[PDB]
């Protein structure tokens, strides 16, 4: 995976747990 691409995945997860 490498450190970073995880870290995207993240980004996204982010976003959608603002709401719900």
């Amino acid at each position: 995976y490498s450190d970073e691409l995880r870290q995207r995945l993240a980004a996204r997860l982010e976003a959608l747990k603002e709401n719900g």
